[PDB]
């Protein structure tokens, strides 16, 4: 109390205030007390029993008012009310969820905890039988952010470390029959300085609760270590097993293998199956002694560095990643194992194959999944102090040597946890902690515990107390130098060297928030041509959206802020490749293409294919290829092509039937036509049935360009209107009012479109950091209006006609401007559209060059569509950066389906690479054909999507909203990471276009 | 058409767009057509009919669809309606109102106008009797933007010039009897670019229409010359009489002065009393010939420019001035007489002697009542081609040659208009126009019309066109350089020379928008210091609020963007002294103070005071001097005291009466007592009543400081409760929960205010130019949190304690601090405050320190306040670079009168200096005693405040928010000029303050 400022004369007096004590306790940077020894989540036959039910609950607003009132002892609870265990408690009603990304929703002072600190105080009252006694331990999964436990009135200890297991001795304090345990929860604490994730803060008892059995003579924990010599074939198998801190003798049994050894010797098994993510071969275990038996999953695997690579099993892998929260949009960081196992199939049904689980450790039982479904997983340790850096890192947690024991302890029960699972391939520190002498003591602890999987952080760029060089959302270009051994030295040479020899990985990249991500496949062409680069984990697996109702009770996901939150990163949340519900966002369709671990590259002439297989260990045994040959009628041959099995990393040639050449041959000129072949599984695998597709590729005969009708009808003068065929014009804007008569309400040039969550992001680099959104708002891109300069009829064919209408779209407040001439023409069924644009001032503002979102026209229909058919790419929407996973075709969606149901509304669901599109609009169909454009349709306006921030903000209004661009940009990732490409960016420019149109009925 | 982009072969088609013609005349360069020559406004004894009144109104959305149906000959009117004329239609519930400050509501591409631009057509039939035959002419003396008139169905001409008059001959289209005027009015045209104020947008006729008949023998215009010699004290005057264009004989008489002259001769008056604001003396003369006589009021005043001063009959004058649009908040551009006669007589009541019609020819009848009342006028041209700068003036009318005779005709219009008033002293060619070879011609064409006014433009700084040097918003220290001819030299030797030979004046100054404007006093000091300073003109007199209703029917004002605009620049219109229905703000009460034209300075010891005379012709002998001494009790002595007339710019020394000094001389010591010396009117004005107050100056006893209480009594410890005397204190909070039985729901220390519009404005220079609100609100000062520390009581006396309760405050996400302890003792009655407050932390965000608001308290009380009273400056608010016009007394005001209603609520309403303050609370009164301390009370919080938009946002929740502030910034003029200065403003330091409080019942 020095710093403070008063001064006063006498001795000091005593202390008045309430809470002293329980926020001491908060404020101390122990990891907690009277916990049992770290250990390994183990399945064993001693005797267990969930406590996870209904318990009773009370919520206080801080430790200073949360009741002393003996409610641990259960019998005065008229302030308690049900709540299931586990829980996040603000998804049960219970104050609020919060979000914020970097930013610490209290005051940065460790290890202080402000007032407004929820106070959770839970109880159960539980049975005990005979076989808890008369040894048994409780156990905790998982408490935000600190815990005190009591069992029938006594302290057994606190926790700290929220995502970490803790155990309690209850001997002699458990009683046969029934008891109280009680748990009071403060959601913070001192950890909340080293959990900074970028996720919802959320309270509670949100992991199992158990009762375990410690019978005598038994097994307290095991350490599996089961490597594999790729040379011979064989297995490296040690089992050791521990109790009571001490080595025990135990016996080992490995029934397949025809193994009975002792636990603590190391054996050469003659010849194992290795693990692996594509092939997660699993022998079935046992560690006995005379009173408790492990059953334990065992994978051989070893894990190398050298020559700059990461290797499994002597050979490069390739990550084909993602981050991996723990959420969901009703239960918050309660993910119920069917979700679980389902969101991992999905995963493999995408073909990922390596999971990091940002950032944290996940559920115990995760890691099972993950050795049996096959994914190298990079399992990461609960500490994150993001929020210090935006003070130069000053008074960081990871360099303060109070928190060293509190750091150290994180890792020991990371580490402990869950040490014997093949699935875990690197051990990582934490996640944007900064840099400083407790992550280098975590490290050192763990190589010396763990030599067997390398270290893993990205917050120390000089990778001093690691084993792999890790970076996220670094640009194409530096990877690309990186991935050559070229990027620049660090100042000390021993470091520079060290890190020269290390292999690369994206930790996070491609950052995958709305519309997008951009720019994935200039990344994986790294990855898969320089073996440093080990690949990338993208961020983030999924979004996390939290369900909420509207007045009227229609279910939406809410973000940051729909929660009444002081501070909070809105929806940086929901940033994902799925929903909060595991439905895929298109990024994710795109991704699985781009990760595809097969190149099927078909020849032009369709006599065949090259197949690379690009996977590491497995050959393509397990997949079926399939051809197919679809026209405009339907499918014209197709069947299976039998592919002698290729090795990995290898290539051959495929030679189709002959009937699907002599087809190619066949076809008439400009006659569309689609060769397709994929590869799927031939059988049921875990993660997938028979079927399932895992690549693909095409060959197509393009449409020819469309043909413009010959302009042999005149146009007709009427006093207010123009006709021309089956046009009706507006004398007063030039604009058509109907065609074939479908009502038109408006058509005009399109340069803009309403912002993604990247356009939202800064631009680093150069002189504007404004974000592409601000802009265009400031240069008045959102806000384009159109004179009429003219409109005349020139001479066409045979007494026909063409029709020029002359127009300049600007802003108001600005000089630059283009000039849009639309030249129309027509034989009475075909309408011909040829519109040119010409800059007329030069497109800058502020002093920066505008770039536009596109060049396109908009026409807006006086009646809704219904149907919306086009022959080109899909099903789903494609940028000129994404789409990947869009292949060529004939699609055809009613137009809801066409929308992507982003949290917060933005441009999507354009198609690029349209050569037709057909619009049913009740009885009549309107066509259009092009050179290649985008299409899009929707039912109300940019400026509707625009200004909705959640999608019950729109509204449909009658009409039909068409988008045909001739040209577009890119998407990139621009929220973090790179922008947009230069080869995708869209510059001002003077373009022409031609369009044909027709409406049938 | 050769830059539209689309080449067609063959011969060029007809043109099938509607309306071309009306647009091509829209889009004309010229000014105009068919009009008679530009005159003066003339009161003659020829017959006159006011067409004002209703007539009948249509309006179309565009000149393309604007009807040509026969509509001007009056027989078919089913799309018309009834509408007042003058009028501005959008107030009319026609369209709406738009307001825009730099930027144009149209895209920049001149001459072209936008699709969407309303047409009104307006139809009245009247009655014209054969006194206006043969010859008569139709008077139009303002139509926004663009008129085509027609009568009886013949094309009269058209209109160019928004705020200036046009008049067409109707001879032989006239018939006697019924006659049709019809006007087509066009809301944008060509003109639009030259007429982009910082306003309103607001087509119509909107003001006089009047049939004149014109005589034979007749007079058609008048040039008035009457000059002053003020050497010799004679007049000079010649009055020049024209007909058709051609010098005519008229006899001119000048009864008062004996006088019966031929027009167009020169003559030497021997004796005339000279014009100036201050003694405005006007001549009733009549200039006759055979067919009509014309009634003027002449004003012998000469105009010269030497020793680089501007002066006024031999003598330099001080411009204490504003500008003054044309402005009614439910009547548009239309000013109703008696608002205009009450305003001017507002502004002579608050010391103005100058306005500046900014930025066109005001109403034509204002000339006479400025000069009855006495301003010095700067008359104003109607240009501004602002919205032109942000392409680096590209396109800038001013310089463009195609439109040189538009402008040339705006200034010959202007200058032919008014040239006859005493009033205007100087011509001004426009605002904000840029630099160009048209504005020169205006300038060249003015000089060589009227020689006898000096030419003013601020838009060319080297100022090589005019007559004096016109700056806006130059900062104090700019200000003071130029005042002493030491500014930088122009790289021009020859226009250095000239310019530095120029006297300067600031033709906008003090940007009086919102809480403001600060800073006065510097600039004030800087003009009555040196000769070259002219003075100022405040921007500006009025806020150009228009006047709507909510749901529930509560009026307030709206601003920018309250009616829809796409494109507007918010409050940016509320800018003013007085709000829309001229209620002065805090403002102009403290700009009345700045320019008061006595200086009286009150002797400390109060034996007299020295007077000064800052009038520049005026003696003294208007005024009458009263003296009163004010104590706590009221009135202890008062009276008048005679003064010699001191000349104008002299000083002398005044004794008062001893009954005043011997007061002082036994006042006991600490006890609070007040003199004021005041100069009221003598007599009625024709501005004001005997006893209107002009000057006035203060010495003031000061009440002693505050004693603390002997902390005898001691800390009584409940639970969770403590209690010191009357107050008593949480045990989890530390702070009072109720003194002396008022309830206080909070206390706590506040750092921030709610932005005011200057806090919104950027603060160019320097690195950092976000605005002050930006600046806090990234560095969470808006979301300040506390921390308790500890609570303990400590030794008093006599057994009695104090109370120690150490506090944090801080921001979430921030590492910076403020400890706050707060000691409190008591003797029962009175209880002593002591609040000690410290840095912990560098205030520095985003590299940039911090900035506070102030350094106070916030009470919370759960009680509503009925009545505020204090021992301060009153009655109005004051900030440390505001508060000039609040004086030192005792002031007591209901709690509804503290707050200042502008139109954005911002903060306001706080009384610096103040002593003690005593809040009634029901039946309890809450005394406060403090060093000097500002006092604030709100029946809301400040985030209510701050979040409000427009008054109804405010709302009263049933508490009392007191705030005593220890230090406060000043408000500055950032939103359009200098911040704070240096020495107003508030950086992060450590302080101690002491305050005693009371409860009485
Ligand atoms: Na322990
Ligand atoms: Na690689
Ligand atoms: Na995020
Ligand atoms: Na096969
Ligand atoms: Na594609
Ligand atoms: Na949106
Ligand atoms: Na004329
Ligand atoms: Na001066
Ligand atoms: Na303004
Ligand atoms: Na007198
Ligand atoms: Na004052
Ligand atoms: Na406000």
């Amino acid at each position: 109390a020095d710093s403070s400022p008063h001064t006063a004369p006498g001795s000091a007096g005593r202390s008045l205030e309430l809470g002293a004590a329980d926020i001491q306790d908060l404020e101390s940077f122990e990891a907690g007390r009277g916990a049992l020894p770290a250990r390994a989540y183990l399945q064993s036959d001693a005797p267990r029993l969930s406590l996870n039910g209904e318990w009773q609950f009370r919520l206080s607003p801080g430790s200073r008012v949360a009741p002393d009132d003996g409610w641990q002892l259960g019998e005065a609870l008229n302030g308690f009310e049900s709540l299931p265990v586990p829980s996040s408690w603000p998804m049960h009603g219970h104050g609020a969820p919060a979000y914020t990304n970097v930013q610490f929703p209290f005051a940065v002072e460790p290890p202080h905890v402000p007032e407004a600190n929820p106070i959770g105080d839970h109880l159960v009252v539980f049975e005990a039988g005979p076989e808890f006694f008369p040894h048994a331990l409780l156990r905790f999964d998982g408490i935000e952010s600190a815990g005190t436990v009591w069992l029938n009135g006594v302290e057994l200890g606190t926790t700290r470390g929220s995502r970490l297991a803790h155990e309690f001795d209850v001997s002699g304090i458990l009683e046969q029959g029934e008891n109280t345990l009680a748990v009071r929860v403060a959601q913070f604490s001192a950890a909340s300085y080293v959990e900074d994730q970028d996720m919802w803060w959320l309270p509670g008892i949100f992991r199992d609760v158990t009762l375990q059995a410690r019978p005598a003579a038994g097994i307290d924990d095991v350490f599996v270590h089961a490597g594999y010599d790729h040379i011979t074939g064989e297995g490296i198998l040690k089992v050791e097993a521990s109790r009571g801190g001490q080595a025990i003798d135990a016996v080992v049994r490995v029934p397949e293998l025809a193994l009975e050894l002792a636990a603590g010797t190391e054996v050469r098994v003659p010849a194992v199956e290795p693990w692996s993510a594509e092939v997660p071969k699993l022998y079935e275990a046992a560690v006995s002694a005379a009173g408790e038996s492990v059953a334990l999953q065992i994978g051989f695997r070893s894990i190398a560095i050298e020559d700059a690579q990461f290797k499994v099993n002597g050979r490069r892998i390739l990550l084909r990643g993602v981050n991996r929260h723990e959420h969901h949009p009703r239960l918050g960081r309660v993910v119920p194992r069917d979700v679980v196992e389902a969101e991992l199939r999905l995963m493999k049904q995408h073909n990922i194959n390596a999971i990091r689980t940002s950032h944290y450790p996940p559920h115990p039982q995760f890691l099972a999944l993950a050795d049996q479904l096959g994914f190298y997983v990079v399992l990461e340790c609960d500490l994150e102090t993001h929020g210090f850096e935006s003070a130069g890192w000053a008074q960081n947690p990871s360099d303060d040597p109070q928190w060293e024991d509190a750091l150290v302890d994180r890792m020991r029960r990371t580490v402990e946890r869950d040490k014997n699972h093949a699935s875990v391939v690197m051990w990582s520190l934490g996640n944007q902690a900064g840099t400083g002498r407790n992550l280098a003591a975590m490290s050192r602890w763990t190589k010396d515990r763990d030599p067997s999987r390398p270290i893993h952080y990205e917050g120390d760029w000089s990778s001093e107390h690691v084993d792999v060089y890790s970076r996220m959302y670094a640009s194409q270009a530096e990877t690309a130098l990186i991935g050559q051994g070229i990027e620049p030295a660090l100042n000390d040479a021993a470091l520079d060297a060290r890190r020269r020899a290390m292999p690369f990985v994206l930790c996070e990249y491609v950052h995958a928030m709305g519309n997008g991500p951009g720019g994935m496949s200039e990344y994986q062409a790294l990855f898969e041509k320089y073996p440093r680069l080990m690949g990338g984990f993208v961020w983030e697996w999924l979004e996390h959206g939290i369900t909420v109702s509207t007045a009227d009770g229609v279910d939406h996901y809410g973000y940051g802020g729909d929660f009444g939150e002081e501070v909070h990163d809105g929806n940086f949340v929901t940033d994902g490749l799925v929903d909060a519900d595991r439905r895929p966002r298109p990024g994710l369709l795109d991704f699985k293409k781009v990760i595809e671990p097969l190149r099927i590259d078909v020849a032009r002439d369709w006599t065949g294919f090259t197949l690379r297989n690009g996977q590491d260990f497995a050959d393509t045994s397990a997949f079926s290829f399939r051809y197919e040959v679809e026209a405009d009628g339907g499918a014209l041959d197709g069947g299976t092509v039998d592919v002698a099995p290729v090795a990995p990393q290898s290539e051959t040639v495929v030679e189709l039937p002959g009937s699907v050449a002599a087809l190619a041959a066949g076809l008439s000129d400009g006659r569309p036509a689609v060769l397709t072949v994929r590869a799927v599984l031939g059988a049921d695998s875990a993660w997938a049935d028979a079927g399932h597709e895992v690549a693909w590729g095409q060959s197509v005969r393009e449409p020819g360009a469309p043909v413009p009708p010959a302009p042999v009808e005149p146009v007709q003068v009427q006093d207010s209107e123009l006709t021309l065929g089956p046009v009706v014009f507006s004398r007063a804007t030039g604009m058509p009012t109907s065609i074939g008569g479908v009502p038109v309400e408006k058509l005009g040039l399109t340069l803009w479109w309403a912002p993604t969550d990247n356009d939202l992001g800064r631009e680093w680099g150069g002189a504007d950091e404004r974000p592409l959104a601000t802009q265009w708002k400031d240069a008045g891109l959102n806000r384009l209006h159109t004179r009429l300069l003219g409109i005349s009829a020139n001479p066409g064919q045979d007494g026909g006609e063409t029709l020029t209408v002359r127009t300049r779209v600007s802003a108001a407040d600005k000089q630059y401007g283009v000039l849009v001439d639309y030249t129309w023409s027509t034989d009475g069924e075909t309408v011909g559209l040829r519109t040119q644009v010409r800059r007329d001032g030069t497109w800058v503002n502020r002093g920066f060059e505008v770039e536009w979102a596109r060049i396109g026209l908009e026409f807006v229909l006086g009646e809704e569509t219904e149907l919306v058919s086009w022959f080109g790419q899909g099903p789903h929407q494609s940028y000129p950066d994404t789409g990947q996973g869009a292949r060529a075709g004939w699609f055809s969606l009613p137009l809801a389906k066409m929308d992507v149901e982003y949290v917060r509304p933005q441009e999507c669901g354009a198609r690029s690479g349209s050569r037709s599109a057909a619009l049913q609009l009740g009885g009549r169909t309107l066509e259009i054909c092009g050179d290649p454009f985008a299409l899009t349709v929707r039912p109300y306006s940019q400026d509707v999507l625009d200004a909705a921030a959640h999608r019950p903000d729109l509204k449909a209004d009658g009409r039909t909203y068409l988008y045909v661009d001739h040209a577009l940009r890119g998407v990139g990732t621009a929220a973090c990471g790179p922008g947009v490409l230069e080869q995708y960016r869209l510059k001002p420019r003077d373009a022409d276009f031609i369009l044909t149109l027709k409406v049938r009925s």
